[PDB]
């Protein structure tokens, strides 16, 4: 039907605007802390540790499929890869910190993104 291309539109537009979010986190993590999944190979634990793993390459699989519905669904995977982090990792370790900083960064990228969402719908 013409409705649901119509909304298979709006969803593809979403896409292109989360890739350009997704562009602008993954920016501010320039040490590439976040950039792929935990190794089980080299942290064999984690997922005892983290029940829900994500990192910036599985988000991008879940984007190009055009797997997020809405922003909503894109930022649960964001703070996922924070809130991980900052449980599996102490605080005085370069990863927390990596991990505040991208969320306190992050913030500003999304604040303005909600916005852009709304605003074209």
């Amino acid at each position: 039907s013409m409705e649901q291309v119509a909304m298979e539109l709006r969803l593809t537009e979403l896409t292109r605007l989360l890739r350009s979010v997704l562009d602008q986190l993954q920016d501010k993590d320039p040490a590439r802390i976040f950039a792929q999944p935990v190794s089980l190979k080299e942290v064999p634990d984690y997922l005892d540790h983290i029940k829900h793993p994500m990192d910036f390459a599985t988000m991008r699989k879940r984007l190009e499929a055009q797997g997020y519905k809405n922003l909503h669904e894109f930022e649960e995977d964001f703070d996922l890869i924070i809130d991980n982090c900052m449980k599996y990792n102490a605080r005085d370790t370069v990863f927390y910190r990596a991990a505040v900083r991208l969320r306190d960064q992050g913030g500003v990228v999304l604040r303005q993104a909600r916005r852009e969402v709304d605003s074209i719908g």
